[PDB]
C-alpha cells in the first residue's frame, strides 16, 4: 500500500487524529451503562459515568460524523478494566470513567464493552480507513492508601482475573512506597506516586513481564498506535526496553504524554523523544499556540521561534503530536471569545508539522475549564458550524499534499500579529498566511514563495476570508491585502522525479524486524536500501512502491545509522538519519554503584561494552545516574534498557560538563537476564 494506507502502522503524519473522551461521546448500548450511585445519564454531574461506549462510536464512525470531518484516525480511552468503587473526595463522589484508574490490563472495561465490542470497533474504524489509538498508563493502577486498605480498591493488580497484589501489605514490592511527588526533580516525580495513584515497580520483575504481556495482547487485538500515559513519570530506560518489546512483536506508532507548562523548555523531554522509542504529545507547541492565539501573550515572533527551536530539538519533529487542548487543560475556546480564534488554531495545526490531534468538541465550541468541566458530554453532532467545515477542508490535505505531513517548515512573511509560512517536500508546496489581529488588516508586500508562476485559490475557499494568491516570476508574489482574522491557504503538488524519503518507522528495532520506508519517487522496481554504508536488495526488500518501502532491518552491529535509498537506476534519495539498530531484545537492569563521591555540578554516569552503553564512548554514557529516592548519596543509580542474555563489560564514570573521570581497576562484568528484570550492585573502583 501507499504511504497514506489505513494498514500504516508506522505513520501517522498523513493522518488527523480525534481524541475521544469514551464516556462522554456516545451511548450505543445503554444496556452496559453503570448503575447506582455510579451513574448519570444527564452528564450533569461530570465525574461520574455518562453512558459513552464503544457501540457509541462505531455508530458515530458509520452515520458519517467523523468520516464527513476528514478524521483519519481516533484515540480512545484506557481500554482496560477498571476500578468499580466510587471515590469519595471530600464529599464529591468519583468514577473511573476516564479509565485511568486500571485494575486489569487484559481486561476491558465492562462500561465500554466487551472484547467482541472492541472487535468491532476495529473492524468498523478499519473498514472507513480510521485508525485505532489507545490510551495506556503502565505506570501505575488506582488511588490507594496503605493504611486505609478499605479506601477504593487499595490499588488492587489483577492478572485476567488472578490477584497480583494489594498496595497494603506489599511483601512482593510491586509498588513503591516512598509517598507521593511534588515535581521537584525528575526523579522525584518518577518514583514517587503521581497524587495518590499506586505507583507501579517496573523494577519488579513480575510487573515487567506481566506489562510487557498485555500489550502484546491488544496488539494482538489490531491497535494501530498508541498514548503512553505519563511517561514523565517512569523510568526512561524501562520504556525503552518496552518499546522495543513492542517494536520487535508488532510495531505501531506510539507516542507518551511529557507534560510541559507554559514557557517551559525541557532537554530531558528533548533526549526522551530522541532516543526513547517513542515520539510525545507537543506540549511546547501547544502552549507556544494557547499563549499567541488564545491568550495574547506572545505573538508571531514567539510562535516562529517555537517552530525553529523545535525543528532542530527533535530528531523527529515530524513524529510529535501536536494539539491545542486536551481533557487536562482549560477549552481552547472561551464561552464568551470570538470563534475565529478557535478557528485560527485549528487551521495553523492542521497545516502544521507533525502528528494534529483534535480534542472532541472542538468542532463544536465546546467551552470548559479545567477537569472535569472540560469533559462536558459533546452537545451535538452538527456538521453545520464553521470549525467542522475547516476540518473538513484541511485535514485531507495531510493526505494528498505531502509537503503539509513531511515538509519543512520556513518563515516567510512576518510581523506581530502576521505569520506567512511555507511546507515544503520535494515538488510540493503549501503556503499558508495567518492574521491572528481580528481588528486591524495587514499590506502584504515583498512576499516569496517556492511556489510556481501562477494563480492560487485559498484551499479553505475564503471560509476564513482567505483570498487569492498571485504569483509571478522567481516566486514572487503580488502585494495582496491580508483580512483581518485572515488565514488563508495556498497549494502546489506535482510529481517527484528523485527519490525523497520523507518518514522512517519504527526508529528503534532489532535486525529482522521490518521496518517502513514512507515518501515520494521510489520508482516502482526494487531498488537498494542503505544501513549506514551496508546495501540491501532483492529478498529481504519485502515490497517496494513509489511511496513506500517495507524493508528487513539487516544484522549489523548495534549502532545508530543512517537510512538512504536508491531507485533501481542507481539514483540516491536524501538521508534520514538516527536510526537505532539494537544489539537484540531487550530487558530492563537497574544499576547501582556504591561509594561514588562528587563534587556540586559532578555527575556520575555509565558506560559499557554495548551500544545501549555507548561502547565505551564518554559522549554516549548513561545518566546522569540518580540518587534521591531508591538510593542515596554517595551511592547512585539506574533503569537501563540492555540487551537480554548478554555478558556486557561496564565502567562507571564522572562527568563535570565534557571533563571525564574513569572508574580504576578493571571492567565490571555481568550476564543480562533473558527475560524480566536484574539489579547489578557494584562498588566504585578508585
Ligand atoms: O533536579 C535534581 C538535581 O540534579 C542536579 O544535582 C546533582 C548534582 O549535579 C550532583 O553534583 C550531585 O550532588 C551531590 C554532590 O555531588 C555532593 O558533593 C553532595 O553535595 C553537598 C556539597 O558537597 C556540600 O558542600 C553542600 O553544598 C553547598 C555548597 O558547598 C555551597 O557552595 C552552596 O552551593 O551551598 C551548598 C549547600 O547545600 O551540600 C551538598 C549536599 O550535601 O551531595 C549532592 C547530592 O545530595 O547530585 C545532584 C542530584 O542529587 C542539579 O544540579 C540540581 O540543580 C538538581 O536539583
Ligand atoms: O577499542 C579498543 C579497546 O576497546 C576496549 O577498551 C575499553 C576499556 O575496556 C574500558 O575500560 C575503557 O577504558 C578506559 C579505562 O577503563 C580507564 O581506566 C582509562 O584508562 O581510560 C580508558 C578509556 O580511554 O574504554 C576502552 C575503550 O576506549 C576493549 O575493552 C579493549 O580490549 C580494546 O583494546
Ligand atoms: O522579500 C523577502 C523577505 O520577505 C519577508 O520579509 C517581510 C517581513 O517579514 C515583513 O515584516 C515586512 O517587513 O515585509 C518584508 C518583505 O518586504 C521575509 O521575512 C524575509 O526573510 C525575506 O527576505
Ligand atoms: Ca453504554
Ligand atoms: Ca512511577
Amino acid at each position: 500500500a501507499p504511504d497514506t494506507s489505513v494498514s500504516n502502522k508506522q505513520n501517522f503524519s498523513t493522518d488527523v487524529i480525534y481524541q475521544i473522551f469514551t464516556d462522554r461521546f456516545s451511548d450505543g448500548n445503554p444496556a452496559n451503562n453503570p448503575t447506582g450511585a455510579a451513574f448519570d445519564g444527564t452528564c450533569t454531574n461530570l465525574r461520574l459515568y455518562c453512558g459513552g461506549d464503544w457501540q457509541g462510536i462505531i455508530n458515530k464512525i458509520n452515520d458519517g460524523y467523523l468520516t464527513g470531518m476528514g478524521v483519519t484516525a481516533i484515540w480512545i480511552s484506557q481500554p482496560v478494566e477498571n476500578i468499580y468503587s466510587i471515590i469519595n473526595y471530600s464529599g464529591v463522589n468519583n468514577t473511573a470513567y476516564h479509565g485511568y484508574w486500571a485494575r486489569d490490563f487484559k481486561k476491558t472495561n465492562p462500561a465500554y464493552g466487551t472484547i467482541a465490542d472492541f472487535q468491532n470497533l476495529i473492524a468498523a474504524a478499519h473498514a472507513k480507513n480510521i485508525k485505532v489509538i489507545i490510551d495506556f498508563a503502565p505506570n501505575h493502577t488506582s488511588p490507594a492508601s496503605s493504611d486505609q486498605p478499605s479506601f477504593a480498591e487499595n490499588g488492587r493488580l489483577y492478572d485476567n482475573g488472578t490477584l497480583l497484589g494489594g498496595y497494603t501489605n506489599d511483601t512482593q514490592n510491586l509498588f513503591h512506597h516512598n509517598g507521593g511527588t511534588d515535581f521537584s526533580t525528575t526523579e522525584n516525580g518518577i518514583y514517587k506516586n503521581l497524587f495518590d495513584l499506586a505507583d507501579l515497580n517496573h523494577n519488579n520483575s513480575t510487573v515487567d513481564v506481566y506489562l510487557k504481556d498485555a500489550i502484546k495482547m491488544w496488539l494482538d487485538l489490531g491497535i494501530d498506535g498508541i498514548r503512553m500515559d505519563a511517561v514523565k513519570h517512569m523510568p526512561f530506560g524501562w520504556q525503552k526496553s518496552f518499546m522495543a518489546a513492542v517494536n520487535n512483536y508488532k510495531p505501531v506508532f506510539t507516542f507518551g504524554e511529557w507534560f510541559l507548562g507554559v514557557n517551559e523548555v525541557s532537554p530531558e523531554n528533548h533526549k526522551f523523544a530522541n532516543e526513547s522509542g517513542m515520539s510525545l504529545l507537543d506540549f511546547r507547541f501547544a502552549q507556544k499556540v494557547r499563549q499567541v492565539f488564545r491568550d495574547n501573550t506572545d505573538n508571531m515572533y514567539g510562535l516562529k521561534a517555537m517552530l525553529e527551536g523545535s525543528a532542530a530539538d527533535y530528531a523527529q519533529v515530524d513524529d510529535q503530536v501536536t494539539f491545542i487542548d486536551n481533557h487536562d487543560m482549560e477549552r481552547f475556546h472561551a464561552s464568551n471569545a470570538n470563534r475565529r480564534k478557535l478557528e485560527q488554531a485549528l487551521a495553523f495545526t492542521l497545516t502544521s508539522r507533525g502528528v494534529p490531534a483534535i480534542y472532541y468538541g472542538t468542532e463544536q465550541y465546546m467551552s470548559g475549564g479545567t477537569d472535569p468541566d472540560n469533559r462536558a458530554r459533546i452537545p451535538s453532532f452538527s456538521t453545520s458550524t464553521t470549525a467542522y467545515q475547516v476540518i473538513q477542508k484541511l485535514a485531507p490535505l495531510r493526505k494528498c499534499n505531502p509537503a503539509i505531513a513531511y515538509g519543512s517548515t520556513q518563515e516567510r512573511w512576518i510581523n506581530n500579529d502576521v505569520l506567512i509560512y511555507e511546507r515544503k517536500f520535494g515538488s510540493n508546496v503549501a503556503v499558508v498566511a495567518v492574521n491572528r489581529n481580528l481588528n486591524a488588516p495587514a499590506s502584504i508586500s515583498g512576499l516569496v514563495t517556492s511556489l510556481p508562476q501562477g494563480s492560487y485559490n485559498d484551499v479553505l475557499g475564503g471560509l476564513l476570508n482567505g483570498n487569492t494568491l498571485s504569483v509571478g516570476s522567481g516566486g514572487a508574489a503580488s502585494n495582496f491585502t491580508l483580512a483581518a482574522g485572515g488565514t488563508a491557504v495556498w497549494q502546489y503538488t506535482a510529481a517527484t522525479a528523485t527519490p525523497t524519503i520523507g518518514h522512517v518507522g519504527p526508529m528503534m528495532a532489532k535486525p529482522g524486524v521490518t521496518i517502513t520506508i514512507d515518501g515520494r519517487g521510489f520508482g516502482s522496481s526494487k531498488g537498494t536500501v542503505y544501513f549506514g554504508t551496508t546495501a540491501v536488495s532483492g529478498a529481504d526488500i519485502t515490497s517496494w512502491e513509489d511511496t513506500q518501502i517495507k524493508v528487513k532491518i539487516p544484522a549489523v552491529a548495534g549502532g545508530n545509522y543512517n537510512i538512504k535509498v536508491a531507485n533501481a537506476a542507481g539514483t540516491a534519495s536524501n538521508v534520514y538519519d538516527n536510526f537505532e539498530v539494537l544489539s537484540g531484545d531487550q530487558v530492563s537492569v537497574r544499576f547501582v554503584v556504591n561509594n561514588a563521591t562528587t563534587a556540586l555540578g559532578q555527575n556520575v554516569y555509565l558506560t559499557g561494552s554495548v551500544s545501549e552503553l555507548g561502547n565505551w564512548d564518554p559522549a554516549k554514557a548513561i545518566g546522569p545516574m540518580y540518587n534521591q529516592v531508591v538510593y542515596q548519596y554517595p551511592n547512585w543509580y539506574y533503569d537501563v534498557s540492555v540487551p537480554a542474555g548478554k555478558t556486557i563489560e561496564f565502567k562507571f564514570l564522572k562527568k563535570q560538563g565534557s571533563t571525564v573521570t574513569w572508574e580504576g581497576g578493571s571492567n565490571h562484568t555481568f550476564t543480562a537476564p533473558s527475560s524480566g528484570t536484574a539489579t547489578i550492585n557494584v562498588n566504585w573502583q578508585p
